[PDB]
């Protein structure tokens, strides 16, 4: 039993993070194969923060303008290449700690696991999920750009995340492993906004299950709602438009607690409404939108309490 | 910016997991130097469970009898130990991916990260604490048995828990590496219950000033009070009993956001009597306590291993 911010086991991650020294800027990169993977604003100077020409700043360098490090190895570079908002350090040697690997572009909603990692050695790890407005509210300081979100699903690292800048709302930014940023975010120091954050409803909705298969009921009622009736409300609490994706998705976790999806939904409707009294929900008295329903199918049981 | 549940980088420790088989149970096992540490319950039989003489069956069992799979090569096991509640069985190969480790037992509201393995294989990492009535509130399914607790100082990885058994109200028991238990139980089907749980005073304490760092400010206010006088009302809402030395232990991080300690219980004293007033803090809507003083400095700090 039991239901915690579970984060996948970062041991293959470990083995891959280096530091990635230009000029007087320092911060982690991805060694994976011969390539070594970090956010291109490392090759930024102090007055090309605002309005950098990157193509440019990148012209201007060679190869032993990169200090790579893993550990005490210090890697050569021997080519670099701009792909989008990532450098991409081609050095001497292959990480023999590389594990079966890829890069995936994950939907907001999505949940992965953050590596935080200063002048390439890893700090802590932590659970996260993309945030419907493409932020994370992760846990960041000066130093942590070039740290890496992922998932290990089978024995295979899924590489989706690489973080890139802080906002001033205190909210994180970054793009895939291919360079292409989370949202409308650019990595310039211009002062951006990241618009209105919404509760990721289909998240709300598999943690309630996720609480029924650990014996939890408190806050389920004998009524139903339509899907368009529930999105009324719900938007109403700033909470992510529920679609028939979402429904189809929640069916397995209906199937093994017996409520419909829809009768969850009125369930979540009265929880919004009433708040929690006083009680809590797999020990917490916020709503939940963390879990997936695919990490709450692997995280439970499959027989429900 | 930003405050994470973060846990250790599991990948010291990963590369110590096994899967320790006798009979027909399977758990994990952790492979330190020539020998393979689980829980003594892996010889019982669901039977020898109501009521097991240990030594009893031990003397039956051999090294034959216990199959330690590390990773996908074979283990042979040269000799068979019992310290406490622990099997240490002797095996033929040193791990060479044994780190700078020690065995310590912590005290009650210290924080620890869990690996939760099955089959000797890990999946999961989490950050927990010793709840002051000596349970876990973990996220463990059938085959956790061994998973490790453990922490890291510099490079060394201090071992603290073992995974054992599960009480009937959702949270786990487990003992120490060395097979001392944590807490009033033993590893025996027989009716056992968790002692009323408190809350874990200098916890929330460290968890509101990483808040105040954060910018979290709202609960602040111009009164000041007494250790006499907060562990009445400490007392009265279940609070482990603030101490000297839990004071002295929150000293810097008084001085680094100009809040005294007994400043801050009066910030508690008044969130206690008078609720959250709608408002959360650090996206909770509950008092953490699992997050000790040490816990929000390295995390406030950067600190990396
Ligand atoms: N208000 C300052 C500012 C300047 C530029 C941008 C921006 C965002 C995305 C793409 C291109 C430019 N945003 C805000
Ligand atoms: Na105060």
């Amino acid at each position: 039993s039991g239901f915690r911010k579970m984060a996948f086991p970062s041991g293959k991650v470990e083995g891959c993070m280096v530091q990635v020294t230009c000029g007087t800027t320092t911060l982690n990169g991805l060694w994976l194969d011969d390539v070594v993977y970090c956010p291109r604003h490392v090759i930024c100077t102090s007055e090309d923060m605002l309005n950098p020409n990157y193509e440019d700043l990148l012209i201007r360098k060679s190869n032993h303008n990169f200090l790579v490090q893993a550990g005490n190895v210090q890697l050569r570079v021997i080519g670099h290449s701009m792909q989008n908002c990532v450098l991409k350090l081609k050095v001497d040697t292959a990480n023999p700690k590389t594990p079966k690997y890829k890069f995936v572009r994950i939907q907001p909603g999505q949940t992965f696991s953050v590596l935080a990692c200063y002048n390439g050695s890893p700090s802590g790890v932590y659970q996260c999920a993309m945030r419907p407005n493409f932020t994370i509210k992760g846990s960041f300081l000066n130093g942590s750009c070039g740290s890496v979100g992922f998932n290990i699903d089978y024995d295979c690292v899924s590489f989706c995340y690489m973080h890139h800048m802080e906002l001033p709302t205190g909210v994180h930014a970054g793009t895939d492993l291919e360079g292409n940023f989370y949202g409308p975010f650019v990595d310039r120091q211009t002062a951006q906004a990241a618009g209105t954050d919404t509760t990721i409803t289909v998240n709300v909705l598999a943690w309630l299950y996720a609480a029924v298969i650990n014996g939890d009921r408190w806050f389920l009622n004998r009524f139903t709602t339509t899907l368009n009736d529930f999105n009324l409300v719900a938007m109403k609490y700033n909470y992510e438009p529920l679609t028939q994706d979402h429904v189809d998705i929640l069916g397995p976790l209906s199937a093994q607690t017996g409520i419909a999806v829809l009768d969850m939904c009125a369930s979540l409707k009265e929880l919004l409404q009433n708040g929690m009294n006083g009680r809590t929900i797999l020990g917490s008295a916020l709503l939940e939108d963390e879990f997936t329903p695919f990490d709450v199918v692997r995280q439970c049981s499959g027989v429900t309490f």
